[PDB]
């Protein structure tokens, strides 16, 4: 009843009253400790639209973070999907190998208010990390790569800045693609590999490699992970000769093909973008890339591309503070500080690899 009287007061203050002078009466307070989110229900004579416009006034009074105001059973009943006003988000989040998931295909990206953000690459298969230069953006992808490498995945890194963001260390664990020629060979291969895989899956009678891999263990399908340091490196023809203009288009057709058909076959794309543009994050790419990571952008246009809303502006001036987006919802999180010197250890991967081959 402490919560009932604390609301009664906040409403009483805001003069938040119905057509009947009656303030909103509290009905249920569902304390989901697991999700740190609470289902607060009120019966009032105040239409949802009016609760919706008064959301900032409510938030500040009741010290809460409202997510949604869904209408309940009747027009007078309204459920406020909302979490605490003491939003538990870290200052700096250092990486630790303890976070590596045992569920093959799952990757942690950082910590939200409740807990660590997980991603099932069998559910949502491709990641788009956008953020201006001044770090963060790619560090999230390199961190994801490490997790999958540790889960025994096959890596392909794509870096046209002559393989600078993926050093000789990364070349120990996989192929680093630095030019249009290799990028063409590669994206063509992956497309043919995805093709060979859809055959095996269909015939085995499995919907994804998660299913298929529970069915075959001696010979399993290795997950393929494709990191693209910068997309615009591939996504910009504006200058090249006819021969190259063709290659970059061929590459645009393969990327589109994989992005649209991969989910089942275990071929995952992680894309970095320093500045969103519709000529870079094209139709297909955005259409087929579920996960969206967004950095502090002062441009509303850039936010609309990736997040398809303008929440990137509203981010705090903290390094690692990003916005994860899957489906409709968007959360504020501190990503892991992944240092390629201390955290990336190629030997550990070569170890797993010797250890897996020293069987069958």
């Amino acid at each position: 009843d402490k919560r009932n009287a604390e609301y009664r007061l906040a409403f009483e203050q805001l003069n938040f009253v119905g057509a009947d002078s009656k303030t909103p009466i509290l009905k249920s307070f569902i304390e989901d400790k697991g999700t740190r989110i609470d289902e607060i229900t009120f019966e009032s004579m105040i239409p949802i639209e009016t609760w919706k416009s008064y959301i900032p006034q409510l938030q500040t009074s009741l010290n809460i973070s409202i997510i949604s105001i869904e209408q309940g059973a009747s027009k007078r009943i309204v459920i406020i999907k909302s979490m605490a006003g003491d939003a538990k988000i870290p200052k700096y989040l250092p990486w630790d190998d303890k976070y590596i998931e045992e569920q093959e295909g799952v990757v942690v990206v950082g910590q939200t208010f409740s807990g660590n953000i997980k991603i099932d690459l069998n559910k949502s298969p491709h990641i788009l990390s956008a953020g201006e230069t001044g770090s963060g953006k790619s560090v999230i992808l390199r961190c994801i790569l490490w997790q999958l490498l540790k889960q025994g995945a096959i890596a392909y890194m794509v870096d046209f800045k002559g393989g600078v963001e993926f050093g000789l260390e990364y070349e120990k664990v996989g192929q680093v693609i630095t030019e249009v020629d290799a990028a063409e060979k590669l994206f063509k291969y992956l497309v043919d590999e995805n093709a060979k895989r859809l055959k095996l899956l269909r015939e085995s009678g499995s919907k994804n490699i998660g299913e298929y891999n529970k069915k075959f263990e001696g010979e399993e399908l290795k997950r393929i992970i494709v990191v693209i340091d910068e997309l615009a490196e591939l996504m910009d023809k504006t200058g090249v000769d006819d021969e190259t203009r063709a290659k970059l288009v061929r590459i645009e057709g393969y990327t589109s093909t994989l992005a649209r058909l991969s989910r089942a076959t275990g071929i995952n794309l992680c894309i970095g973008v320093q500045r969103p543009d519709a000529k870079v994050i094209t139709g297909q790419i955005k259409n087929n890339v579920p996960v969206r990571i967004c950095g502090r952008f002062a441009d509303s246009k850039a936010s609309e591309i990736v997040l398809s809303n303008t929440k990137a502006k509203d981010l705090p001036e903290v390094k690692g503070r990003f916005l994860f987006k899957l489906g409709a919802d968007t959360v504020q999180f501190q990503a892991f500080y992944f240092d390629d010197d201390k955290h990336f250890i190629p030997n550990k991967i070569l170890k797993l690899r010797k250890d897996e081959i020293e069987d069958k």
